[PDB]
């Protein structure tokens, strides 16, 4: 399958070349697949989903996203423009309050719910998490993040937005777990991504066109952008039966495109997530 004129991120991971507008993947496109997005919520009533998408918790009084940036992340896993894995299944999680701000416990509470509530669910290709969130080193945060992957669900988490190691977030510094750090349309990292020996992958993070609330669409940057292009490339790998949610961050760090991004500081993985498709 072809979709012209895609926002570069997609295109970019489905070319081996930066610079082309034309997003090229299997047209299975993650049907079979669940991808949980745990955030400030999703707006499952936008068009873009397609019936799709639902909430499915909260811990706040409503589950609605009051502030966009979830359902912005989750437009990139699975939306039907702006998506990597255009058929996955979309659950909302709502650790983060309108203002995207969220308590670790609550955030922990999210992690866990999840690891459960997949058996609640009908994903037979896998289960996936994008955790475009995070705050200073918590071991408690890590070990949630480590338990819900143990649980057999893909975990991709943003390493977070501080141009600084990650070694020092939650849960970007959690191993067991996915952590993506941020690219531009030039191959460059993102000016405020944060690098380091955590970070498993790069995959589009500045300046990415999705979904927003109120139906509407919006430009915005961040390793939370770059989270979800990992998290559906993983749904789309899955469905594809190339890996599983225990190996499909192995399998994504080993088909990358590798060398390519510059201002990679030393020591810090040169990897772009890269679905390998040949149409
Ligand atoms: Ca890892």
């Amino acid at each position: 399958a072809a979709q012209t004129n895609a926002p570069w991120g997609l295109a970019r991971i489905s070319s081996t070349s930066p610079g082309t507008s034309t997003y090229y993947y299997d047209e299975s496109a993650g049907q079979g697949s669940c991808v949980y997005v745990i955030d400030t919520g999703i707006e499952a009533s936008h068009p873009e989903f397609e019936g799709r998408a639902q909430m499915v918790k909260t811990y706040y009084y409503s589950s609605r996203d009051g502030n966009g940036h979830g359902t912005h992340c989750a437009g990139t896993v699975g939306s039907r423009t702006y998506g990597v894995a255009k058929k996955t299944q979309l659950f909302g999680v709502k650790v983060l309050d309108d203002n995207g701000s969220g308590q670790y416990s609550t955030i922990i509470a999210g992690m866990d719910f999840v690891a459960s509530d997949k058996n609640n669910r009908n994903c037979p290709k896998g289960v996936v998490a994008s955790l475009s969130l995070g705050g200073g080193y918590s071991s408690s945060v890590n070990s949630a993040a480590a338990r819900l992957q143990s649980s057999g669900v893909m975990v991709a988490v943003a390493a977070g937005n501080n141009n600084a190691d990650a070694r020092n977030y939650s849960p970007a510094s959690e191993p067991s777990v996915c952590t993506v750090g941020a690219s531009d349309r030039y191959d460059r990292r993102s000016s405020f991504s944060n690098y380091g020996s955590v970070l498993d992958i790069f995959g589009p993070g500045t300046s990415i066109l999705s979904t927003w609330i109120g139906g509407s669409t919006r430009s915005i940057s961040g390793t939370s952008m770059a989270t979800p292009h990992v998290a559906g490339l993983a749904a789309y790998l899955m469905t594809l039966g190339k890996t599983t949610a225990a190996s499909a961050c192995r399998y994504i760090a080993d088909t990358a495109n590798k060398g390519d991004l510059s201002n990679i500081p030393f020591g810090t993985v040169n990897l772009l997530a890269y679905n390998n498709y040949q149409a």
